[PDB]
């Protein structure tokens, strides 16, 4: 059949995806800037296809609901067909792998520690060893699951720890994990994935940063539903981008050439 | 078709794969021992097939010689039928992912300098602004491609060096590269892997050590033939033992519980 425009869902996620300054005055694909918008670009030159990039409907990165199977977030838009492709920072799991396609991963990343400047803490054995300091995760995605199954021990007492906490002490989107971080003064920790800790290390007031390793190693995929026939080209494009240092060059581009923090 | 024994092709080379001090007096797979046999056995188990550990013919990674068109190593032992899947540090490059398929990286590491303590040297731009210093890399493998290939200016600059250097600065074996940074006392530095290079900074003499950052970003997969349909089983595996913390407790095992050069 005739070439059609491919609908690429993703996730407003700094600076992954966000709105433009002037975006009101501005459409489609335009009211929108980051890594993954000029990653988006640069596999569809590749792959020689248009695209339009969509916000996933829920906000949400993608999980399994338990009782009904249904699955949300950019994950169930590839699995019930609302989309064509997922670009954004949606980490390659096991329990996703078995009903979505994934390329081979564009960046790197693990859990890690975000503290307010000076707290306390220097790993996730001294988070679980002391109650003082709240710490918890996004409400919805790989870092909770992580959680949720691990059977090592100190992440499994993280983790009992988190699942009963009052007040909740999961949050619904990153930003609002940061500003826990940062209006607390010290009192919260949040479990977010390095890459958006580095980020926000390098973003103003300059007041959190991370602490410790990372708790576990794995990357970010490009998505497809499960057979598509764009899988091939595109997991030769990242390929192709990563080898040519495009990759390299995007994340320095958002990450540190526009650090706030000083040099 | 009845199950039959995978026949798994690999590479000597430390820590991943290695003689037991006693292979002598040992058979089949019990001659070996390090991080590629106990994957290797985890795999196995999961996907539930017996196997057999086979060293490549060449005892070479994989490359297409241009003239003729054959690959050798590890790769042309998958492409031409002789292996069913490869188990060892085999980096995820395009060129490959055409001819055969990888699983999901199972470990990730970049192009790195190794150098003689002591040698003035903390960049590869230090290293491409001087003649003093000669290096060069493993003689056919992705470190040599990626500098043959790449057109980022200190990288092209290495490369004219590299190729037509007199003696030749390449090297047909990890070990061989090592010995000759040992005994070159600081003037020639080495092109490897950080695994290896992190492995070889833990071990007696305890005289070479990693310095700057990575050129690169990429991962190790396991390979099997083009459509195999072990491909799946063995990706879902990797993906599973990654989370479950084995892959990391692997690497401890094999790199700083047997570390040699201190605490
Ligand atoms: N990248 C994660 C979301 C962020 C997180 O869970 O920390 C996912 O794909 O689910
Ligand atoms: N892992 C490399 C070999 C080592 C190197 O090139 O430095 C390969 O798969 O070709
Ligand atoms: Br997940
Ligand atoms: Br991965
Ligand atoms: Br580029
Ligand atoms: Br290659
Ligand atoms: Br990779
Ligand atoms: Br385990």
């Amino acid at each position: 059949g005739a070439n059609k425009t491919v609908v690429v869902t993703t996730i407003l996620e700094s600076p992954y995806v966000m709105m433009k300054k002037n975006h009101e005055m501005l459409e489609g694909n335009e009211r929108y800037e980051g890594y993954c918008v000029d990653l988006a670009a640069e596999i569809a030159k590749h792959c020689g296809f248009k695209y339009k990039l969509t916000i996933v409907g829920d906000g949400k990165y993608g999980a399994r609901d338990a009782d009904t199977k249904i699955w949300n977030g950019m994950v169930g838009e590839l699995v019930y067909g609302k989309a064509d492709i997922a670009i954004a920072p949606l980490t390659i799991t096991l329990v996703r792998e078995e009903v979505i396609d994934f390329s081979k991963p564009f960046m790197s990343l693990g859990i890690s520690i975000m503290i307010k400047k000076g707290t306390p803490i220097e790993s996730a054995e001294d988070l679980s060893k002391q109650t003082e300091i709240a710490y918890g995760t996004l409400d919805s995605g790989s870092t909770k699951e992580f959680f949720r199954r691990s059977k090592i021990a100190v992440f499994d007492k993280m983790w009992t720890y988190m699942r009963s906490a009052e007040p909740s002490v999961f949050v619904r989107t990153t930003a609002e994990g940061v500003a826990r971080v940062r209006k607390s003064k010290g009192k919260y920790a949040y479990l977010l994935e390095s890459t958006m800790n580095e980020y926000i290390e390098q973003r103003k007031p300059c007041d959190t940063m991370k602490v410790g390793g990372n708790l576990d190693s794995k990357g970010y995929g490009i998505a497809t539903p499960k057979g598509s026939s764009l899988g091939n080209a595109v997991n030769l494009a990242v390929l192709k981008l990563n080898e040519q240092g495009l990759l390299d060059k995007l994340k320095n581009k958002w990450w540190y050439d526009k650090g706030e923090c000083g040099s």
